[PDB]
Protein backbone atom coordinates (compact mmCIF):
# COMPACT_ATOMS: atom_id res chain seq x y z
CA UNK A 1 0.00 0.00 0.00
CA UNK A 2 2.69 2.49 1.24
CA UNK A 3 5.50 0.04 0.36
CA UNK A 4 8.76 -0.32 -1.68
CA UNK A 5 9.37 -2.99 -4.40
CA UNK A 6 11.03 -6.19 -3.07
CA UNK A 7 14.85 -6.10 -3.37
CA UNK A 8 15.06 -2.35 -2.70
CA UNK A 9 18.20 -2.08 -0.48
CA UNK A 10 17.91 -0.18 2.85
CA UNK A 11 21.13 1.46 4.15
CA UNK A 12 22.00 0.11 7.65
CA UNK A 13 25.04 0.61 9.98
CA UNK A 14 26.57 -2.64 8.55
CA UNK A 15 25.85 -2.11 4.81
CA UNK A 16 23.03 -2.14 2.20
CA UNK A 17 20.40 -4.77 3.17
CA UNK A 18 17.55 -6.09 0.97
CA UNK A 19 14.38 -4.51 2.45
CA UNK A 20 12.66 -7.97 2.64
CA UNK A 21 15.45 -9.03 5.08
CA UNK A 22 15.11 -5.99 7.45
CA UNK A 23 14.04 -6.95 11.03
CA UNK A 24 13.20 -4.79 14.09
CA UNK A 25 16.79 -5.56 15.31
CA UNK A 26 18.45 -3.89 12.25
CA UNK A 27 20.00 -0.39 12.59
CA UNK A 28 18.54 1.59 9.65
CA UNK A 29 19.89 4.98 8.47
CA UNK A 30 16.89 7.28 9.09
CA UNK A 31 16.51 10.96 8.10
CA UNK A 32 14.56 13.13 10.59
CA UNK A 33 12.09 15.28 8.58
CA UNK A 34 11.91 17.96 11.34
CA UNK A 35 15.70 18.32 12.02
CA UNK A 36 17.27 17.07 8.68
CA UNK A 37 19.69 14.96 10.82
CA UNK A 38 20.83 11.40 9.90
CA UNK A 39 20.95 8.64 12.59
CA UNK A 40 20.72 4.81 12.92
CA UNK A 41 17.49 3.60 14.67
CA UNK A 42 15.59 0.27 14.89
CA UNK A 43 12.44 0.04 12.73
CA UNK A 44 9.27 -0.15 14.92
CA UNK A 45 7.39 -2.17 12.24
CA UNK A 46 8.04 -4.03 8.95
CA UNK A 47 5.20 -4.76 6.44
CA UNK A 48 4.86 -7.35 3.63
CA UNK A 49 2.16 -6.74 0.95
CA UNK A 50 1.62 -8.20 -2.58
CA UNK A 51 0.49 -5.68 -5.29
CA UNK A 52 0.60 -5.33 -9.12
CA UNK A 53 1.11 -1.57 -9.69
CA UNK A 54 4.25 0.54 -9.18
CA UNK A 55 5.47 4.18 -9.50
CA UNK A 56 9.06 4.24 -10.84
CA UNK A 57 10.83 7.59 -10.26
CA UNK A 58 14.10 7.77 -12.33
CA UNK A 59 16.60 10.57 -13.07
CA UNK A 60 19.95 12.14 -12.11
CA UNK A 61 21.11 9.48 -9.56
CA UNK A 62 17.57 9.11 -8.09
CA UNK A 63 15.74 5.76 -8.57
CA UNK A 64 12.79 4.59 -6.40
CA UNK A 65 10.21 1.86 -7.22
CA UNK A 66 7.27 2.39 -4.84
CA UNK A 67 3.55 1.55 -4.31
CA UNK A 68 0.90 4.17 -5.30
CA UNK A 69 0.41 5.36 -1.65
CA UNK A 70 4.12 5.26 -0.70
CA UNK A 71 5.27 8.55 0.91
CA UNK A 72 7.73 10.43 -1.36
CA UNK A 73 10.06 12.77 0.59
CA UNK A 74 11.26 16.03 -1.02
CA UNK A 75 12.57 19.46 0.07
CA UNK A 76 10.63 22.64 -0.87
CA UNK A 77 11.83 26.01 0.48
CA UNK A 78 13.78 25.10 3.65
CA UNK A 79 11.24 22.44 4.79
CA UNK A 80 11.08 18.62 4.30
CA UNK A 81 7.65 17.68 2.82
CA UNK A 82 5.83 14.41 1.97
CA UNK A 83 3.39 13.44 -0.85
CA UNK A 84 1.87 10.07 -1.93
CA UNK A 85 3.66 8.71 -5.06
CA UNK A 86 0.43 8.68 -7.14
CA UNK A 87 -0.17 12.39 -6.22
CA UNK A 88 3.40 13.74 -6.75
CA UNK A 89 3.61 16.52 -9.37
CA UNK A 90 7.20 17.54 -10.23
CA UNK A 91 8.13 21.26 -10.08
CA UNK A 92 11.39 23.28 -10.29
CA UNK A 93 10.93 24.23 -6.57
CA UNK A 94 10.58 20.59 -5.27
CA UNK A 95 13.84 18.62 -4.78
CA UNK A 96 14.44 14.89 -4.13
CA UNK A 97 17.18 14.08 -1.57
CA UNK A 98 20.32 12.12 -2.68
CA UNK A 99 22.94 11.07 -0.07
CA UNK A 100 26.41 11.06 -1.75
CA UNK A 101 29.68 9.38 -0.63
CA UNK A 102 30.45 7.98 2.87
CA UNK A 103 29.97 11.27 4.84
CA UNK A 104 26.14 11.49 4.27
CA UNK A 105 26.41 14.61 2.03
CA UNK A 106 22.93 15.84 0.90
CA UNK A 107 22.49 16.62 -2.84
CA UNK A 108 19.11 18.14 -3.82
CA UNK A 109 18.04 17.45 -7.45
CA UNK A 110 15.10 19.17 -9.24
CA UNK A 111 12.07 16.80 -9.31
CA UNK A 112 11.54 17.94 -12.96
CA UNK A 113 14.80 16.02 -13.77
CA UNK A 114 13.07 12.78 -12.56
CA UNK A 115 10.83 10.81 -14.98
CA UNK A 116 7.74 9.13 -13.39
CA UNK A 117 6.32 5.82 -14.78
CA UNK A 118 3.06 4.29 -13.42
CA UNK A 119 3.06 0.59 -14.46
CA UNK A 120 0.59 -2.30 -14.15
CA UNK A 121 2.89 -5.29 -13.41
CA UNK A 122 2.29 -8.47 -15.48
CA UNK A 123 2.05 -10.49 -12.20
CA UNK A 124 1.73 -9.61 -8.47
CA UNK A 125 5.01 -9.19 -6.49
CA UNK A 126 5.94 -8.40 -2.85
CA UNK A 127 6.40 -4.81 -1.61
CA UNK A 128 7.92 -4.10 1.84
CA UNK A 129 7.73 -1.05 4.22
CA UNK A 130 9.43 0.14 7.47
CA UNK A 131 8.35 2.57 10.21
CA UNK A 132 11.18 4.66 11.80
CA UNK A 133 10.81 7.58 14.30
CA UNK A 134 12.23 10.14 11.80
CA UNK A 135 9.48 9.06 9.31
CA UNK A 136 12.01 8.57 6.44
CA UNK A 137 15.11 6.38 5.74
CA UNK A 138 17.91 5.91 3.14
CA UNK A 139 17.59 3.34 0.29
CA UNK A 140 20.31 2.27 -2.22
CA UNK A 141 19.34 1.56 -5.88
CA UNK A 142 20.93 -0.98 -8.32
CA UNK A 143 23.59 1.67 -9.27
CA UNK A 144 24.81 2.29 -5.68
CA UNK A 145 22.99 5.67 -5.38
CA UNK A 146 21.44 6.48 -1.96
CA UNK A 147 18.28 8.66 -1.52
CA UNK A 148 15.69 9.50 1.19
CA UNK A 149 12.27 7.77 0.90
CA UNK A 150 9.16 7.81 3.17
CA UNK A 151 8.56 5.35 6.04
CA UNK A 152 5.02 3.96 6.67
CA UNK A 153 3.16 5.98 9.36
Amino acid sequence: DEALLVGTKVTTKAGDKNIENITLEDEVLQFDMNTKDFSYTNPTKTQKVIRDEIYHFEGAGFDQKVSPNHRMIYEQGGEIKECLAKDFEPSEDKYFIIVEGSHMQIKRIKSTDVKITHTKLDEPTEFHALSVPGKSFVVTDEHGNRSVTGASM
